[PDB]
């Protein structure tokens, strides 16, 4: 009927919030996962779009390329900063992913695919800003691999990222408390 | 029960702990700062100071350097393991703030290295070209940044580590 009084356990303030703080402020791992999916689809669409048109994504979006970074649209620079900070989990990494207590990707695997996507996307965008060359052209130049031999390998990436972006992942999200 | 915070998110208990990461991060802070300072003193990027070939495509660069860049990048995003937690003790910088300064240093270092490989220009010169700000107006701010990383690399940070 009446519950016994519980000796209140010393609650732990976890340092996994915005820039590491413990004040419960910042993205959860779920938020990060979503943002990561958006980056997966964006990166994939960038590569596919360039593979089809021959033009980088920023060029297709009517933005100036082949310019120093300080001349680029500040909104683009902000998106790049956001993407990078998110990739390293600086915008908050609150909570945990755990195995479903009881054979594809787990939610954490998904999270890391998302972070890799964020890195590659940010790097490719900065690259296009400075050089005027899209992610595919950059890949061709830096790998030494001819375009015809790099196209299928890139198409495999587009498919990989697209599938990953829709895959929920196994396991469950758990709040710090 | 089984946390997914190990190597590439695995729960097997394989991978770096947050402490390992923090250490690697300190090493990164010191490396980055020392490379900036070194460019200031020598006028040459760190890779040129180490006499490594620059102004070249990535695939022609030394495999150990590329190894190091990948390692640094994967470490920055926690893919090499992020096991355990940092919690408040039951300036003001916690070990988590420290971890993120380290990750920032890792991103910046990796960036500058790839940039130097491709362009043959050190981090300071990259900064100059990409901000429009003259080198002489740049160096004080960078020196301040250099002092910060050295301070952070040595600062233990408050809080503790839980398994
Ligand atoms: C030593 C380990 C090593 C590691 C861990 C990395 C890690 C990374 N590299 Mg670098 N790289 C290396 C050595 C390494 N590289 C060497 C030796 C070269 C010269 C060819 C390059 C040239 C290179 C380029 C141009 C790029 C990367 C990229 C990458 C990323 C992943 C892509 C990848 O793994 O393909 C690496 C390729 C292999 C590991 C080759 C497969 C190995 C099989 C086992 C052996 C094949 C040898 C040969 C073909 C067999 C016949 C021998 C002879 C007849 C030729 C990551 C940053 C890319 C990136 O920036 O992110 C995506 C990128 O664009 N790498
Ligand atoms: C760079 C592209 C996106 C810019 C801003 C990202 C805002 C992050 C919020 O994420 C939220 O996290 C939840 C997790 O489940 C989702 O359910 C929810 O729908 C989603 O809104
Ligand atoms: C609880 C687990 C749910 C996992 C799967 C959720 C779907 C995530 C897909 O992201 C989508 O990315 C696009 C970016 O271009 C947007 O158009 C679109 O609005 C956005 O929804
Ligand atoms: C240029 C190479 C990259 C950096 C070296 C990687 C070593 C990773 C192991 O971390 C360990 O974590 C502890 C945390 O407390 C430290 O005390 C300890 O000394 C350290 O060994
Ligand atoms: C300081 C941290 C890392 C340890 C090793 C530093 C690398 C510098 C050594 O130069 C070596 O000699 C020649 C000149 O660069 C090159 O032909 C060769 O590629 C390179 O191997
Ligand atoms: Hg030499």
């Amino acid at each position: 009927a009446k519950a016994p009084k519980k000796v209140e356990k010393p609650k732990l303030k976890v340092e996994d919030g915005l820039f590491g703080t413990s004040g419960g402020i910042g993205f959860t791992k779920e938020n990060e996962l979503f943002v990561g999916r958006v980056a997966m689809i964006g990166f994939a669409a960038s590569l596919l779009g360039e593979g089809i048109t021959g033009k980088g994504i920023l060029s297709q979006l009517n933005l100036e390329t082949g310019i120093p970074i300080y001349e680029a649209e500040p909104l683009l620079l902000f998106f790049i900063l956001f993407t990078l900070l998110g990739a390293i989990g600086a915008l908050g990494d609150r909570g945990r992913f755990v195995d479903e207590p009881t054979f594809g990707f787990t939610k954490s695997n998904e999270l890391f695919v998302g972070r890799l996507a964020q890195l590659g996307f940010a790097f490719s965008l900065i690259g296009e800003i400075i050089t005027g060359k899209g992610a595919l052209a950059q890949l061709n130049i830096e790998t030494g691999v001819p375009i015809n031999e790099i196209e299928p390998l890139v198409l495999l990436n587009v498919v990989f990222f697209f599938i990953a972006a829709i895959n929920p992942g196994t396991g469950k999200f758990i709040t710090d408390d």
